[PDB]
């Protein structure tokens, strides 16, 4: 696995026996997982930060500046843990991993949700000891396993930060990944996943990424950063290399039956799903103290859907950052998400 | 054989011998294709120019049936309505579907036109026709970019305008979003650098491009009413699929993809200031006739804010906010809303 192998050094849990909730059977399942910081004696001092759609488990990486004496991810204070998604290329079981039946998975990979993710994370932590979890902090796809996480209840996850992020697949992003995921079964050398492994739908996957690289920004932002030269890169003209660059590194970077994988966790996304009747009675059952970050103008995940969350989150407090950016401002303005999460965890 | 205009009803096509580019480039021989509804009155002033979006042929009727008729807001009793296909179209004025009169069509080598290229050509067309002036230009999406670019021509020749959910110059994210679309097509191996034969079109390139841009043209909550998961414990989000493919074939089967290339690339062009003044706001206020701005809150391509803007540099302007859940398409969606308020705005001394 050269998107595994690519990464910096990290732990893997072998899980000889895992029961997805579709009541497929995984064997001998890896879960990769990277830690900072040490477990107190009481071992109730875990903060899980749970990652973006397409990131490692190394959130060191997009999340540099949340790190560090005095930031809100203090490694003098807290044992800090990410886990990879099952699904992703970068660890955990997903179509890269060895198929236990020879061979890695390939796009034989079954369907995962974001609750399977967060029972095999349970699982990993329970291992290593983990007795409390001061709280779970999570942007995107990892907003949506922190609300999930929340419903182990108030003595086991004391605290959420859910950030832009939702508590259901909704027709917009369905649509939207939808998409990118249709660019992929389109390109002709995606051969119905089976492609093989260097020789990638590159096309598709940069197109995919372009899309969603867009999605991820406000109309204000592009602007800021490409324009024309008044009446009488930044020009218009660099907004064609800008557009392939970043999605070329990605797609040399990343694995189409991946891609697929873990954008479909995102259909299987409810926290009602067998609890309640409505979202918001499924929001009521989360008892934690909840700080939800959003942004005005995130394009993927609406103001709205965050102003409902602290509505029926009985205890909650919107965090609204000011900023102009969209869907990555928890990435543009990491600085005042990072203010946000230690003023919180501080209480 | 432009099988794309041949699939299109009756429509005239006016014949400029030469025409000038902005960039220079003279064009020879020049198709530009027109339809119309209604009669010049005497005094031939009672012309409504309608400006297409970036997509539709000069057939408004097929697009905005609502607004026609009695009593409606183009009201071929009252008016003579007309509205001229863009340069680079492929339904009948000149473009890369249509002959190179240096031979075989364009394909490929059709010349970059500008919105100001596609207005004066029209005014050409217009004086041809003896229409002495304008009782409105109305516009939406790339229309309302010609349709900003019309008032300049003044209130004695312009007299009232309707721009309608649209912008004064390009803007990074549109760039963005319409590059990203070409490049679907650029990077369709089927694309052959613009020489593809007419029936062996870039087809998945097309479709690609055109699922996108109908993405962008919707709003979260439009999407979401239509697509949605049964309750805790057509219209299910399994159906989103095909609902994606179906209409992006349809287009890709029935348009051309070095046309969709030369229509995109006029909204680089895109700028009322420029060569006129320093900025947007001056250019703006340059504009001396009655203005309606018609927008939507969630429109995800030409913003609120924009259009704000817009009326707040415009001397004489009202901004109207279509009360609406629907993105860009608004206009389309909301047809009957928008013809009122056209309607109230044209009633107006
Ligand atoms: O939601 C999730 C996102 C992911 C993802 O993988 O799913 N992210 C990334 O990948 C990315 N990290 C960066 O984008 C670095 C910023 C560089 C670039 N966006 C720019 O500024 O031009 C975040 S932002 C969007
Ligand atoms: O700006 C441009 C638009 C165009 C275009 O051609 O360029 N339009 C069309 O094409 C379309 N007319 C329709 O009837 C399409 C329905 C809207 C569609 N997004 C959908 O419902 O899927 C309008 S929607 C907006």
């Amino acid at each position: 696995n050269r998107f595994e192998a690519s990464l910096d050094a990290q732990d893997i849990a072998r899980i000889s026996l895992f029961t997805l909730e579709s009541g497929v059977i995984l064997r001998d399942v890896p879960v990769a997982y990277k830690s900072w910081g040490r477990m107190n004696v009481s071992r109730d001092n875990c903060v899980i930060v749970c990652h973006t759609l397409t990131s490692s488990a190394h959130v060191t990486s997009w999340w540099p500046t949340l790190f560090g004496q005095g930031r809100a991810f203090d490694t003098s204070r807290y044992f800090i843990i990410c886990l990879n998604y099952l699904g992703s290329p970068f660890g955990s079981a997903g179509p890269c991993s060895p198929d236990p039946d020879a061979r890695p998975y390939g796009a034989k990979f079954p369907r995962t949700t974001i609750r399977d993710d967060v029972r095999i994370h349970r699982q990993v932590l329970d291992r290593l000891g983990v007795r409390q979890i001061a709280a779970v902090v999570g942007a995107s796809m990892g907003g949506m396993h922190t609300l999930e996480w929340a419903f182990f209840g108030p003595e086991y996850v004391r605290k959420i930060v859910p950030i832009a992020t939702s508590c259901r697949q909704s027709g917009w992003c369905a649509a939207w990944f939808e998409t990118q995921r249709q660019c992929i079964y389109d390109d002709p050398k995606y051969l119905d996943g089976e492609y093989d492994v260097d020789d990638q739908p590159v096309r598709g996957l940069e197109t995919a990424r372009k899309i969603a690289n867009l999605t991820y920004k406000s109309k204000p932002a592009m602007d800021e950063r490409f324009h024309m030269a008044p009446g009488v890169g930044q020009p218009i003209e660099a907004v064609s290399s800008y557009l392939r660059y970043q999605a070329q590194k990605f797609a040399a970077s990343f694995d189409a039956n991946c891609y697929i994988a873990m954008t479909l966790k995102f259909d299987t996304h409810d926290i009602s799903r067998g609890r309640a009747g409505s979202i918001p009675e499924a929001l009521a059952m989360i008892t934690q103290p909840a700080l939800i970050i959003c942004a005005r103008s995130d394009g993927l995940y609406s103001f709205d859907e965050h102003v409902e969350m602290g509505r029926s989150i009985p205890n909650s407090r919107l965090c609204v950052v000011d900023t102009n950016e969209g869907h990555d401002f928890f990435v543009m303005e990491a600085d005042k998400v990072n203010d946000a999460v230690r003023g919180f965890l501080d209480q």
